[PDB]
């Protein structure tokens, strides 16, 4: 007699019992693999006497979990909400993912784990470090603060801050490291020789306290006119009063700050400490002029040896200042 051959292998199905051949009368059963369903309902067949399995209308397709394209305030990386695909989630900035970051479409046709949700990241109101007060804070959400919000602290009078004065509301619901408010004092500043110094009239001096200096006519300051009590208990700087220099020569064109000037004119009232200048002097041989420097260093200034000061009443030898450059 005849016999039916092995059954055609249908997509996403299972046949039972699956033999390579059947006797007329035997029965087999197609079933969609788990995670699939059929536009039909599980087809069974009995091997005909002809030995030819009938036409199979069985079509199995993936069960489809519920639409999950939208994630309020977030992104949903997906392909097709059908078994056994995986879909992942994430939230826009400001929000955190309250739930699993991904989920699969189970063979049952539901999402596992249950779809997550994006939620607003928040920090509770911040604390005030000792000896400080924050003047930059206002709840953005209820009694609390939202992501990347800020609060700014300013220490208390006579107290120095250590660490940024500004804190932000991090993704961890907590704020960034807080600043410190220690109290700092500075010793009184020493008066400068040939000069004087001033500062608040009180028992002790603390952080951010100002002290000003100066010098008697003959001298000038070699440091800033004003200084303050730094957070490290010492001062901005300690200026001294340095002696000015009398004009080195009677008449001469010199370079002061890259420009030519009449030295007797520029420093009519003497040169201050530090003032630098450049003298001109020719190079006999090549008949051109070059320049060397000099500077007022506390009452003294070394005019270059190469310099030659021609007298006003002589003039008859051209000045180095007027010789072509070298
Ligand atoms: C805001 O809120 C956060 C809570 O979520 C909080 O936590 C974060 O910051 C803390 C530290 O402040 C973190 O804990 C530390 O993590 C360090 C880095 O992690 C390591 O992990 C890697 C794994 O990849 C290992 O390879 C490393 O060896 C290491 O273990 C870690 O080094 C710290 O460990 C210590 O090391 C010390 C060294 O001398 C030891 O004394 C000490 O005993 C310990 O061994 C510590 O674990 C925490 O994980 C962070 N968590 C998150 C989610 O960010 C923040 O601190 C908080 N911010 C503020 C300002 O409060
Ligand atoms: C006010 O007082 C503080 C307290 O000492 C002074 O801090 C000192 O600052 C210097 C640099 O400005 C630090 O030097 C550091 O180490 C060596 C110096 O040989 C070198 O690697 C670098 O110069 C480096 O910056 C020094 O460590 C630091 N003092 C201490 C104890 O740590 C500050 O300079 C004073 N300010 C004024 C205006 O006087
Ligand atoms: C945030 O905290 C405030 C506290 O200022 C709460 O305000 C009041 O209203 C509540 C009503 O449920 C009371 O139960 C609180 O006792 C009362 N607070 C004070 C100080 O009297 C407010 O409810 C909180 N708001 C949110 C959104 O959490
Ligand atoms: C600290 O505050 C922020 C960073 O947190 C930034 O402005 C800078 O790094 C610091 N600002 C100041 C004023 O030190």
């Amino acid at each position: 007699g005849r016999t039916c051959p092995k059954p055609d292998d249908l997509p996403f199905s299972t046949v039972v019992p699956l033999k390579t051949f059947y006797e007329p009368g035997e029965e087999i059963t197609y079933s969609c693999k788990p995670g699939y369903v059929s536009r039909g309902g599980m087809r069974k067949f009995i091997c005909p006497l002809t030995g030819l399995w009938p036409i199979n209308t069985l079509k199995c397709t993936p069960r489809v979990c519920p639409f999950a394209g939208i994630l309020e305030n977030g992104a949903v990386r997906y392909t097709t909400f059908e078994y056994p695909n995986t879909i992942s989630f994430s939230c826009n900035t400001g929000f955190y993912l309250n739930g699993a970051d991904s989920a699969k479409c189970t063979e049952e046709g539901k999402w596992s784990p249950e779809l997550p949700v994006c939620a607003p990241i928040i920090c509770p109101p911040p604390s005030i470090p000792t000896f400080a007060t924050l003047r930059v804070y206002k709840p953005s959400a209820g009694n609390n603060s939202l992501y990347r919000d800020t609060a700014v602290f300013e220490c208390l009078p006579q107290h120095a801050m250590f660490g940024n004065d500004t804190i932000t509301c991090t993704t961890h619901g907590n704020w960034t490291k807080l600043p410190e408010c220690r109290e700092v004092k500075c010793p009184f500043p020493s008066r400068p020789d040939n000069g004087f110094v001033n500062y608040p009239a009180k028992p002790t001096l603390y952080y951010k306290d100002k002290a000003t200096f100066g010098c008697h006519d003959g001298y000038s300051l070699d440091g800033p006119e004003e200084i303050e009590c730094t957070k490290l208990g010492n001062w901005s700087a300690m200026p001294s009063c340095k002696a000015s220099c009398k004009l080195p020569v009677k008449k001469a064109t010199v370079v002061y700050q890259g420009e030519r000037v009449k030295i007797q004119e520029k420093f009519k009232n003497g040169m201050l400490h530090g003032d630098k200048v450049s003298f001109f002097c020719k190079n006999k041989e090549k008949k051109c002029s070059y320049t060397e420097d000099a500077q007022c260093i506390d009452g003294t200034i070394e005019v270059p040896k190469c310099f030659k000061e021609h007298s006003s009443l002589a003039f008859w030898k051209t000045d180095a200042s007027d010789v072509k450059p070298c």
